[PDB]
């Protein structure tokens, strides 16, 4: 339809962390179909990130998942309209950031404009001293809720010199125009920082996702 | 540099389920009587969507009378100021969080605030403006890694009755050195005491003080 | 039936990280004074490997001072009594839930009680029994569903310093109907008052007032 | 070594839930290696169960889990001596279970001492009022923490006449003796009553789980 097999990105994310802000521009393309997508980032404000850059990169779009035929893709529906989503990310050690997400299509462009906040992150802790390595994969479970689509996944940061930091997310996904709402189901993440330079204000990133139905029977 | 009567001047920036508001104040203080009032109005984003009691205790424990056997972590601060960063999870999964930074200019305490929230339900109290008040609370602090913690058990009034709760985490900042204090409390009641009908305009209040609870 | 000096008996089951036990107790209170103390003896599984502390207040809100305006929930219930259901999540993840039945027999309270605590580490507080106390507290009381929650932020102060935080919720729910009472406080302090070196021995007290905030 | 590709299972369960005391026994087999069991069990004390049967299923063993070559079995390694686990289970509205299982081998079969406990359901809620019908499959994550296995995973129950109701699961699962630490990763599992009588006093049970890394690259 009004989505293609190669389509562009571009972003702006304007926000802060324990009320120091910051603001990054991006470029990218992804494989809608494929479930893939990769893009470079430039930190234009803020820099260089006192903080993990890695609590950042998931705010970086469902609609890079591969849905097989069988489950109801919620976010390729969307479009050309859009969709917008929330999301509380909880760390177990109290720091909490929240983002959104306003998601729309120009062309074959998608465009974001995105929020993110980030509060209570311990001075000594592994945001605040950099000490994340990447996310580790993961596997959000998604079901519907008052008519809109629910995504939540127990997501896990590893860390220098070993051991895991974990982080709850609950997104809330919003179609811009009435679509047929899927059955419960899930989606496989993989995302990874390709290259940084020094102090991350240049970034490549790429995410591969696939949805699924878990164990049959 | 702390005096009986103080002027508050802020700015909140915010956004509530991704819809962006802005709202400016002006109002005064009593610092030792743990009082203060101010005259609120959208800038931005009005009529606000959601229920303006979410943001109102955004809107200083430098307003809490505290007792000489209590070190006052707030007043001290000044002139440099402090900054406070605040977790409010509500127990529909609605969950907000703000910061403040605060200066003082002369006799005048100034705000830079950014309030966001996501994740209300479009059924909930919240976006469905059914609160009726904060109930009166007590905070309570106490020291973590040089720092000051406050947390506090918040409940709202809900038209047609019950409670709708919210659980605040406060991490407070002083921009200098400072004596740190013991385990205490602050016992707060904040009321919206007028407003206009799509509360554009909102006229707030709040008493406070800090005790050391039950002997 | 509910007379200045009342006495108390109770029983205590449970299990900490799996390991089971059980303690026995008895005490007076005077419920109008809103005070109480107990002697408890830990009658299997002792000596305990876990701090003592996470199991005091499990060890009943009818010990609390009711001003004549604010309804008293607890002291209407009897003699049928009411039970309490509680979850106690702490900030490092672990997690108890207790639940008790009270009872009236003459002038004496009985408990029987059920506690149970998962996924403390081994190297946390609890597991290296590295408490001091509680700190006082206040709780917020309001009706939800035809009963009554209490929900309170607790601290335990921490040997060499700083506190360690756990979020309470209550359900009390009475056997027969009552009165229910407006959104109100109840101040608390608990101390073990003394122990022997193992806590096998084990003398209790609490001090609870109920208040309804600032005006 | 002590496990064989046919083991057999037997259990008590006791517990509590809103302060009501009850008991269940449980007989079954399982295939360790092709992560499957099922079980019979019946309540034997505080029959008929005022509460959903659902809540209780997952307390009734990771070592029924088809662990591939690759990825540490904390679970098979840790017997003849066995491991035990504790687990909190948050339910979105409020209610909080807890449960611990002592499992130990005796011969071919797997005995279990388990404790269950629940409080602060609503009386109006789906588990006091019997609403659930089943819980969705799921995704485990497993990491290595303090020296012991943590697993964490997002569940849900399909309730009747739709939507779903959450619940957060963490287990922390301890080895009776050394074994090697595994790296992060997940176990699927899908657990399904396959039968029961009208008040539950009789059910059987059946699970499904196999370990996996996650999305590649």
């Amino acid at each position: 339809s009004v989505i293609k097999p190669d389509m562009k990105i571009k972003l702006r994310m304007e926000g802060a962390v324990n009320g120091h802000p910051f603001a990054i521009e991006g470029v990218g393309l992804g494989k809608p179909f494929e479930g893939k997508q990769s893009m470079d980032l430039k930190v234009k404000e803020g820099g260089p990130l006192p903080f993990a850059y890695d609590i950042l990169t998931t705010a970086f779009n469902r609609v890079f998942a591969k849905y097989p035929e069988n489950i109801v893709d919620y976010f390729k529906q969307s479009f050309p309209e859009g969709y917008s989503w929330e999301r509380s990310m909880s760390y177990e050690d109290g720091g909490i950031c929240i983002a959104t997400n306003d998601i729309t299509l120009d062309g074959d462009c998608y465009i974001y404009e995105i929020r993110f906040d980030g509060v209570n992150f311990p001075a000594n802790g592994p945001v605040m001293q950099k000490r994340t390595v990447k996310w580790e994969p993961s596997t959000e479970k998604l079901y519907v809720r008052d008519g809109v689509l629910k995504g939540d996944v127990n997501m896990a940061l590893s860390l220098e010199g070993g051991g895991h930091y974990r982080c709850d997310f609950k997104t809330t996904y919003k179609a811009k125009k009435v679509v047929q709402l899927p059955d419960y189901h899930f989606v496989d993440h993989h995302i990874e920082i390709k290259s940084h330079d020094k102090d991350y204000s240049n970034v490549n990133l790429h995410e591969h996702a696939e949805a699924h139905s878990g164990l049959p029977r």
